[PDB]
């Protein structure tokens, strides 16, 4: 009952930046989002973060080998075995040390990575094959690198932005680009967001090999809303998809969007998060993903996180549960996943 589970994703943000190593406290400053119905910044001082919570570890930076030493041992904690790690397409040599850093700590504690393909600029079927081949040929050989049955396997984040007549041609075995028999094929799991009518043609028309859901508010989407989760899984089934849902303990992002609050989902003291890991343990699915290790602009997060009150921002915290209980509650339900599979 502790071992790492491997049908388990949590995703993972590798954007954190302190003055000491990186320059910048990156991400702990943060512009502050213009309401799409100034707004300044979030300077990113120790008393004024990007964050409605506060990190147990500080203002970290994520090139920091000892702060990735202590997340991998978060990670065997929650019982995580799959970190989803955020992808930029930066094309900068401080993101290729991120990567190579981060899949050696994991190795060390028999973590896997897989890529979470983000909406990157001009974002496209071709770069994204060029880019699928180029993180297979780096990192394909490491030790850590996430394999599911022989196949890496990739998330794409607002996968919607592309059209299924483009995927079509990476991802069917007829398109023109295609990746399937080759050395470069991997199981795309793209965003399942609206009502059925839209994402099963989607899904399907893309060639998708699954699905998941992303958001940690319930309700924010259809797909993230739980009840529909028995639904999407049959539906899964009978057309050979994997159904990764998402869930996560709570949402609040007002810090960085102030006009946001409506997403707000309070943690309740961890039933929240009960709540949801319940609903996709119920319904049947093969894998799960967690919204997330580290997002904490958006306030998902199962890292650890401390009370703080500064001159500038009196923070959350996890009231009466302890800095480390999302991990072990994580490590709670990975168990009864396990029982369930
Ligand atoms: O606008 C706030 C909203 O922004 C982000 O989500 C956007 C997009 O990435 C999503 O695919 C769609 C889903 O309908 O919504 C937005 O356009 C997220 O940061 C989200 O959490 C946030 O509420
Ligand atoms: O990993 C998928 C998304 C997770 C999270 N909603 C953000 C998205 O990133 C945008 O918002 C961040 C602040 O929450 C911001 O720092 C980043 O620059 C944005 O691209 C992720 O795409």
């Amino acid at each position: 009952g502790t071992e790492l589970d491997y049908d388990t994703f949590c995703f993972y943000y590798d954007w954190y930046g302190s003055e000491a190593i990186d320059g910048q406290y990156r991400h702990w400053a943060h512009a502050i989002a213009p309401d799409p119905n100034n707004p300044g910044t979030i300077p990113g001082t120790q008393e004024s973060i990007a964050s409605n919570f506060y990190p147990q570890l500080g203002r970290y930076s994520s090139s920091d080998p000892n702060i990735l030493t202590k997340h991998m041992d978060m990670f065997v904690m929650a019982r995580t075995g799959v970190l989803a790690l955020t992808w930029w397409n930066e094309q900068d040599e401080t993101e290729a040390k991120r990567i190579g850093l981060i899949l050696d700590a994991a190795d060390k504690k028999k973590i896997k990575v897989c890529f979470h393909l983000e909406p990157y600029p001009s974002r496209n079927v071709q770069n994204l094959r060029e880019n699928i081949v180029k993180l297979i040929t780096r990192y394909g050989n490491h030790p850590a690198f996430y394999r599911k049955d022989g196949k890496p396997l990739f998330f794409i984040y607002d996968s919607y932005l592309i059209e299924p007549s483009e995927w079509e041609k990476l991802l069917s075995p007829g398109g023109s680009i295609t990746i399937r028999n080759t050395a470069y094929d991997a199981l795309m799991i793209g965003l399942w967001t609206s009502s059925p009518t839209v994402q099963r043609p989607f899904i399907l028309n893309a060639h998708f090999d699954g699905f998941y859901t992303y958001f940690a508010a319930t309700g924010f989407t259809y797909g993230s809303t739980p009840t529909n989760w028995v639904s999407m899984q049959k539906w899964a089934k009978e057309n050979g998809k994997i159904f990764i849902p998402s869930v996560g303990p709570g949402y609040i992002d007002t810090r960085i969007r102030p006009w946001n609050g409506s997403v707000i989902r309070t943690r309740t003291d961890g039933q929240y998060y009960d709540a949801m890991y319940r609903k996709a343990i119920e319904a049947g699915v093969s894998a799960i993903s967690i919204t997330s290790f580290n997002e904490w602009h958006e306030g998902s997060q199962i890292e650890p996180a401390v009370p703080y009150t500064s001159s500038e921002f009196t923070y959350l915290d996890y009231e009466n549960r302890e800095p480390d209980y999302y991990l072990t509650r994580t490590a709670y339900w990975v168990g009864k996943f396990r029982e369930s599979k």
